[PDB]
């Protein structure tokens, strides 16, 4: 029987089985390759993925995300108290521990963060099996850099909650690394990870298949949700002027204006404009417009310049000039912007970027290969 492994974000998870010298990332029921972080909690159902994300504009109390932002932590700490805001879902204290509260069949239910990413891996689990055709028991999960003993604890707990035998849990960082075979090789290489919610930049140090973590930076509130936001306000405004009505109050309208925004986004990456058609956004209007790549990264300019600034910082703190680093590696879902790859290039004074792997699914790439070593 094969280990997987999983690639368990902030806002996406990614499963993958290294079999016959080779990595397979498994695709889920929708031919997704990567799993919304999400669990929603309705009258009737649980849903956990593309079924929970789908229907987050219906359910925004009781549709739970950014689990991994309070897994390990306790309820006091400054962190939690400062992302309860952010949450349309409530937060509750039981001894100290934080539980997200939620309506589920008619009932007030509270899940432990681990619980909540227990279910997520799960559904991670169940992807892998109907690609496998057996049960599987054995996986590494993914943690950044950064995790404590308290947040690596409560994300194995997530995986022993699954059914899962947690062989190792390593760094995210480490785990692409790995998928570019850079373990075999002092090399100096930085991972640049751009999320849906987070930046992570890492220096790891490697000398005969050893890892040291020399340095990590970036801004834990910094990903592709703040170029949709900085989208959905351009459109807001657009909107505004063709109508002269104002949808910034209607929490639906807002969150489908979102989901619109971050589908454009994505073509922006391959194409140089897309075409934004949203059915009866607002009483009834339906909303029939396009954004040019060029108006996108203006929109986005000082969030995307923002991004090199952690690289400057991690160097000196790894006391590394630029040319001392022999490899860049690209991941998180973000980085497929061509202006977030302009920038990180020209940064490096023209260095090629690791980028063959889809960025979204390097980190569960080289979570399956030593899942693989590790059996
Ligand atoms: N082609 C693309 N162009 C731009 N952004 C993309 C593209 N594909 C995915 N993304 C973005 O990647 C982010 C998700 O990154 P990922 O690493 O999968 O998740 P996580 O937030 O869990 O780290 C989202 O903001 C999503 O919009
Ligand atoms: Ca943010
Ligand atoms: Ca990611």
């Amino acid at each position: 029987a094969a280990a997987i492994g999983i690639d368990l974000g902030t806002t996406y998870s990614c499963v993958g089985v290294f079999q016959h010298g080779k990595v397979e990332i498994i695709a889920n029921d929708q031919g997704n390759r990567t799993t919304p972080s999400y669990v929603a909690f309705t009258d009737t159902e649980r849903l956990i993925g593309d079924a929970a994300k789908n229907q987050v504009a219906l359910n925004p109390q009781n549709t739970v995300f950014d689990a991994k932002r309070l897994i390990g932590r306790k309820f006091g700490d400054p962190v939690v108290q400062s992302d309860m805001k952010h949450w349309p879902f409530q937060v509750i204290n039981d001894g100290d521990k934080p539980k997200v509260q939620v309506s589920y069949k008619g009932d007030t239910k509270a899940f432990y963060p681990e619980e909540i990413s227990s279910m997520v891996l799960t559904k991670m689990k169940e992807i892998a099996e109907a690609y496998l055709g057996y049960p599987v028991t054995n996986a590494v999960i993914t943690v950044p850099a950064y995790f404590n003993d308290s947040q690596r604890q409560a994300t194995k707990d997530a995986g022993v909650i699954a059914g899962l035998n947690v062989l190792r849990i390593i760094n995210e960082p480490t785990a692409a690394a790995i998928a570019y075979g850079l373990d075999r090789t002092e090399r100096n290489v930085l991972i640049f990870d751009l999320g849906g919610g987070t930046f992570d930049v890492s220096i790891l140090t490697i000398d005969d298949g050893i890892f040291e973590v020399k340095a990590t930076a970036g801004d834990t509130h910094l990903g592709g949700e703040d170029f949709d936001n900085r989208l959905v306000n351009h459109f807001v405004e657009e909107f505004k002027r063709k109508h002269k009505k104002d949808i910034s109050q209607n929490k639906r309208a807002v969150r489908r204006l979102r989901t619109a925004c971050e589908r454009a986004k994505r073509t922006l990456s391959s194409s140089t404009q897309a075409s934004l058609e949203i059915d009866s956004l607002f009483e009834g209007i339906d909303f029939y417009t396009s954004i040019t790549r060029a108006r996108f990264e203006e929109l986005c300019s000082d969030l995307f310049r923002s991004t090199l600034e952690p690289v400057e910082k991690a160097l000196r703190d790894a006391k590394l000039d630029k040319a001392q680093i022999h490899d860049l590696v690209l991941v998180g879902g973000s980085t497929r912007i061509p202006k977030v790859q302009k920038l990180l290039q020209d940064f490096f004074n023209g260095r090629d970027l690791n980028k063959s792997i889809n960025p979204d699914e390097a980190v569960a790439y080289g979570a399956a290969v030593q899942a693989a070593i590790l059996m």
